[PDB]
């Protein structure tokens, strides 16, 4: 997309981990309290830190279908497993032309660190099938998704205690369920995890609820949780919250959609929708379910009633926040200087070069970046992996005992207090507030996710904080996340002897 | 070594392959008797050699190794699985810093044409690990193919009925035993046919008779067959037979020197042997068992006492045949014309570039092609996997019946002339030659594998010849080949249906 | 059996090894092509032997049975594999109130240098349960042995191609049926090669023709390959050949009683036998099937009516040669002074002490050691396991073909003469003779198992002598036999690596 500033991205993400290694390394030194306080200290960590930076395994597949059209067809394939410190590997397959070794080496160690940043235990994987699933049947985009499961499936690429995918650009519910069936139908027969293979699976095949706008959940709640914190917002000058602000989503998929449908709900404005084909623009807002009844009704979001065919980039549309949540290395040196926005949130995997972070921190721009910010997919992923091992719904073994429970506790303190205060204090009724009665019966599936992932989000924006005050990074939240998944990789591989060496 | 004819080696590889395509697409059409006789039978005979021709299975590694001074490094490796229309795969490991995704993919195809135009049944694979093994000490290059093989083993890439592999470019013997014993005493500890993983293994471990130099053993054969065929001497202007002629050896490695001893047997002179660090001269003729001798003491070709330090390029000395067998794209645009020899025999995998192909076949210069020349390693390779499949060594069971059998036999000769011929003619003693003596118990391992080897050397350059004069190819022998190649190949992908889709 | 010399079993095995060591060390080290020539060459040749010598794995059990009666009992088992340089693992299941770790890995190291003597590729190994067979009816033998196959094959101390079991002392057919039946219809229910997990089976279920009078047929013709040698019969001032000799049998089992056929069957004279109850005696000869029917009718040996019940000691019988085919440590201090024989001839496993080796070669007694003389059971064993894995009998897809063809090759001799001694010779018929015509179709499974070992016997014999010649040890044929098992299986472990480590 840009001619002068379009790094390798497998290195451009290596550089962002050079960049937070360089930080920690005198922490990560100190720590250490071996005897050898000579520095060979500095030359393991930094030997450990170059073990943990390239992918461990990676496979490329060719494999025939035959069209619709009776025609032969080679279609090519990737799976990269970047680290094993956890199991299984974690991550999602990308459907399109751009795919390449390089492109999901890349995203395999984003899902790493990722990972490691909001304390999921899942090593880091992503696949990728290079075809562009709009010239293709559902027919053929079936197949190609089951034979691409078994090829991996017969190299261990694919397993619920080696490496799990999930959707990404172009995939969704539907490939996921394909997946799921093929596997648990043939290699995982006998495996009573079989349906753990994979997850963002519809919800009547062991999906969970809400797992669809979970990325975009957890975009919205780390957006709040910086939005919130008045001495951020002093260095940018801005008022806190939502209510007054204005937003920019770049891409209308599964994370732009549903970014922008909870930021809408709490009062933000959202002024610009850019696409594949064209951009839309409306100073006095758009609505996200008029334009995705429209988007669905015509396949594009051209020519949508309540907005005007916007020429010129939506990455440089004036607004508080920009939403790059397309594809990457969108921002680069090029287009950098004219952004305009003062909050740039990452829902994107990469969107952001190294230079173009260079200029956004020199103009005080905030880049929340994706490996914080985009981890709700992962974190609620991992909740519907958790109840697939479990094989119960949450709740159902207890709601009524639970439900039970708590009108007996209520009674207690009625009864305490009318055995006190007898006779001529009366009946003095304990009941549930209408908010505690809604939570009578303890938690469901949803509760779970949405306060899970509540919670995730914000002890991990914390973390991410805590270690930007005390490193002295300002706005230069990427190095602070960065450090800390840095910090939780190495101590894993310190304390497990690295390897079968 | 060329930096104006350096094409990208997978694709040469492919360019070859296209070739012999061209040249057998009609009689694959004409034979393929289908109701539908559309030349959209054309369209289904090249959406087949589309299948053949990309590699189905790639794997890549990266794993850490500690060094012996206790630093940590990290190695990169890979596998290619091209075809598996014959199963298990078959190919060499290549300890080398040129090994790359492209080098593995090529050599693998190699391996799948190869296999197929000398009738073993095995599909192609080829890997490498990227490394100089001559900065690594013995114990240092223990660790890393022990930890290479774990690594391959974990994900389906080395096994019995899978992927067998074998001895390339700075590996043999020694690395083969060392992939054999941590095989078996792991994931193969239940296997009956676990020491079948690999070949190339030495003789206490289960390897074969003559393995190491078998592929020079086999390049002597193809040399012969081709030398002793007046149609193909003529056009050379020649002399057939060896006792006369002159060779030179670029590699003194594994296929170099062996190449050497055998022909040297038969009385061709070898003039010029060229190394990496040199070449040496000497028109009167160089013996190879004092060479080996100095090599062995010196670690080099260089000074020995009697040839001479010979500057400008081996492949240009002047001889009559030219034996590549050290790395490839060795004859390229640039020196084609200036090679001096009539006949190139390719030890080595691809050595020449099609350029360098066109400016021989201007030149009436024959090439005797990889494809072809150089199987005598996989063959014998396939000799030593059944010996482990079979358990027994050769004759072992039958030595002592058949001796007794054959001196029944010839004393029923007997004793039916004495029954004729009664006293008159007196005793009529009946006994085996010297050399009927020497096979009264029947063969033994070594005979299988000398006479096994040429019985496959011979067979498959009648079929090459046969090829080209039906396709009036002329000394193009390279192209013959393939569509030898491709003719059987295309013979198992068309009857099987292609594949599960 | 003897206070005063009573020596640990496995030590007294690692004893006659640490002899035959000492023997070959020089041999070792010169051998050893490496650039360590310091005595870091002896050093790592002292490390591997002392690799060599202890048991790998060693399983022990405890299972229940409920007895015929309903009460519960514990059984106790054991198996010893002792290496693992080649596998599978073969020896001998024990049923013996005597049974105890330390005898079973005696034996189980036996099996190794056994197996490395008559060059059968397999490593040793050996299982001992501790019950007297005679207490228990055959249901209780049936549940016993069933069971124990199954506590055995859950640890992976049982499987065609880790570990494969035979009869020993109070087993046979009948035991190694049940085995092989219970293992192929349970954990080996999709192994092809399933039958192949035990040798020694009827028939009926993959046995090899005369396995179980192998080690008896084996017996004899390592003592004619020794009675036969004029060099050796001379140091003991006796006659060449079978038709003048005497001996007696320590133990009328399998090994005792087909020891005794073949032996008569060759012109010497049976004098004694002795069992477990006692010995009888008759200085004109004792027939086998006369004695073998009665000991079917009466189920003891006493009490025959051709011979008289003998008082004291069977090993100590005037006679040529005494067969200790018993149990083990028959001959000790004690009693080696009063033997009276010239050759003692070990069918059995270990049934001379070292000190009375000491005292047999004072005495120019020539002991043929167990190493080599009983290793026709375990020849005959390895045949029945090819069989089993090549799923055809023997001859079966060649006895017409090869019928056919000999005769047309008579017939081109035939033809050949009367085409040159026309018909002024007349018809000249060329006709099998007797012998030849009993072996027109080649060789049957009879045949190679007759054929077979004769050959590995007398070739195994061969190498024995030369070694004791080589290195002037006279009529020591048990520390020559060591030095021979000790090169091969050094040779191994030296071009392996030693282990994964
Ligand atoms: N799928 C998931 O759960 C998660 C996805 N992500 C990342 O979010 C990004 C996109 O989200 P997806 O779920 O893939 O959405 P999607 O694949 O459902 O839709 C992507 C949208 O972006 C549009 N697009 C493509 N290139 C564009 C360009 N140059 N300009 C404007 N629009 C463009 C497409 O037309 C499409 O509307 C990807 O980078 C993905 O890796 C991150 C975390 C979780
Ligand atoms: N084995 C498999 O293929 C699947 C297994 N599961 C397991 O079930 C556990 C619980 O998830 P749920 O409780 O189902 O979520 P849930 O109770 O919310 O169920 C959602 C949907 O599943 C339906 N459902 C329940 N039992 C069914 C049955 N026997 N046949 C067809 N549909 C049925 C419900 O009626 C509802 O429509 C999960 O932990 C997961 O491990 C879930 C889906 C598929
Ligand atoms: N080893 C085998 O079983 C078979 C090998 N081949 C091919 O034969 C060729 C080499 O045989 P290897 O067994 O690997 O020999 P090797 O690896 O034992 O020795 C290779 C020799 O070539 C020399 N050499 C390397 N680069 C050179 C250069 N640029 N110029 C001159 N000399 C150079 C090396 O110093 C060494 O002496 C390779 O192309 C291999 O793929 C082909 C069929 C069978
Ligand atoms: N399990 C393993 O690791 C091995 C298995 N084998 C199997 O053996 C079969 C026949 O090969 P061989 O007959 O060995 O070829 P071979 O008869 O040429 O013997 C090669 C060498 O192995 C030695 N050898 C024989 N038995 C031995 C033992 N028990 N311990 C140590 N060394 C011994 C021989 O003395 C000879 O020097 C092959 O089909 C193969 O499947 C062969 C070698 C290693
Ligand atoms: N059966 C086989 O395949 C082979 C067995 N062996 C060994 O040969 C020896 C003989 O075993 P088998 O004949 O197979 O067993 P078996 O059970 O058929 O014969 C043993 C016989 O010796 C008798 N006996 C036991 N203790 C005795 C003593 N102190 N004095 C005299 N007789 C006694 C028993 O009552 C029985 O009659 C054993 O040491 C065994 O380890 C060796 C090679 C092959
Ligand atoms: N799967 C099993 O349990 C058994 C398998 N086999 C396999 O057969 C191979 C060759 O041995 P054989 O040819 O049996 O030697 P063989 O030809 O001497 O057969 C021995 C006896 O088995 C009988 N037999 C043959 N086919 C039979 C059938 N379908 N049903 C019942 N009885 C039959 C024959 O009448 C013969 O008398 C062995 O390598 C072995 O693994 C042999 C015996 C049992
Ligand atoms: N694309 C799209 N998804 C929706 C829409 N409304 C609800 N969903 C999703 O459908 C799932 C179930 O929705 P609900 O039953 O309303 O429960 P919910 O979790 O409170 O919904 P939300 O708070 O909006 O996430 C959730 O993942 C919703 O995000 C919509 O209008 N468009
Ligand atoms: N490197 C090397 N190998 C040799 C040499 N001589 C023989 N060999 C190989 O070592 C193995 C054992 O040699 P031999 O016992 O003579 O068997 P062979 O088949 O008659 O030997 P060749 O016909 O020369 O291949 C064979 O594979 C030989 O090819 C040599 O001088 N140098
Ligand atoms: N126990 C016992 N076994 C016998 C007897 N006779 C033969 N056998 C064995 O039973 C099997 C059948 O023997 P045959 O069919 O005659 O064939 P064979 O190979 O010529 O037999 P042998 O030369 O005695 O080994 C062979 O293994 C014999 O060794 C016998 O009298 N008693
Ligand atoms: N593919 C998503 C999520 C992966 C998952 O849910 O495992 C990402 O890029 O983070
Ligand atoms: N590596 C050799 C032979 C491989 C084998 O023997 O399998 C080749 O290039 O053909
Ligand atoms: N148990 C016999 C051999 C058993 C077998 O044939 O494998 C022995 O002591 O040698």
């Amino acid at each position: 997309a840009d001619r002068e500033d379009d790094p390798n991205f497998f290195k451009m993400v290596e550089g962002f981990f050079d960049r937070g290694a360089s930080i920690v390394e005198d922490k990560l030194v100190e720590d250490l309290k071996t005897r050898e306080t000579e520095e060979q200290k500095r030359n393991r960590v930094r030997g450990i830190l170059r073990i943990i930076k390239p992918c461990n395994h990676v496979l490329s597949l060719s494999f025939p279908i035959r069209r619709d059209d009776g025609s032969w067809e080679v279609i090519e394939g990737y799976r990269a497993q970047h680290s094993q410190h956890r199991t299984p590997c974690k991550g999602g397959i990308r459907y399109s032309t751009d795919v390449s070794v390089d492109e999901v080496k890349a995203l395999a160690s984003l899902m790493t660190y990722k990972c490691a940043v909001v304390d999921v235990p899942f090593g880091g994987a992503k696949a990728g099938v290079k075809i562009n699933p709009k010239n293709y049947t559902d027919n053929e985009l079936e197949k190609i998704t089951r034979r691409f499961t078994m090829e991996l499936a017969k190299k261990g690429f694919i397993g619920p205690g080696v490496d799990v995918p999930a959707p990404d650009m172009s995939t969704g519910e539907r490939e996921m369920s394909w997946i799921a069936d093929t596997y648990a139908s043939t290699i995982g027969h006998y495996d009573i995890n079989a349906h753990a293979c994979v997850t963002g699976k519809p919800i009547s095949q062991g999906g969970i609820h809400g797992r669809i706008s979970a990325t975009g959940r957890g975009v919205f709640h780390g957006i709040e949780n910086f939005i919130n914190e008045a001495s951020y917002m002093s260095i940018l000058g801005m008022t806190p919250g939502f209510g007054d602000k204005t937003f920019a989503v770049q891409g209308f998929g599964n994370v732009g959609l549903h970014s922008m449908r909870y930021l809408h709900r709490f009062g933000a404005k959202c002024v610009a929708v850019g696409e594949s084909d064209g951009s839309i623009w409306n100073p006095d807002g758009i609505d996200p379910k008029e334009l995705e009844d429209f988007k669905l009704q015509h396949g594009t979001i051209l020519g949508f009633p309540k907005a005007k065919i916007y020429e010129g980039s939506i990455l440089e549309v004036d607004c508080d926040i920009l939403i790059p949540a397309a594809s990457e290395k969108q921002l680069t040196k090029s287009n950098a200087p004219r952004v305009k926005a003062k909050i740039i949130a990452e829902g994107a995997n990469g969107p952001t070069t190294p230079e173009a972070d260079k200029i956004f921190l020199e103009r005080n721009i905030m880049v929340i970046p994706d490996l914080y910010l985009n981890a709700g997919g992962v974190t609620v992923s991992y909740f519907e992996w958790l109840k697939n091992l479990n094989h119960v719904s949450y709740g159902r073994l207890t709601f009524k005992y639970e439900r039970d429970s708590n009108y007996h506790l209520l009674m207690s303190v009625q009864e305490s207090l009318e055995r006190k205060f007898g006779k001529h204090g009366g009946t003095i009724p304990i009941v549930p507030t209408a908010e505690f009665q809604d939570r009578i019966s303890g938690a469901s599936e949803k509760d779970i996710v949405h306060s899970g992932l509540a919670y995730t989000m914000e002890r991990s924006a914390r973390q991410i904080m805590r270690t930007a005050m005390k490193y002295n990074l300002g706005l230069d939240l990427r190095t602070a996340a960065y450090v800390n998944a840095i910090e939780k990789v190495f101590r894993v591989y310190n304390e497990a002897g690295v390897t079968f060496t």
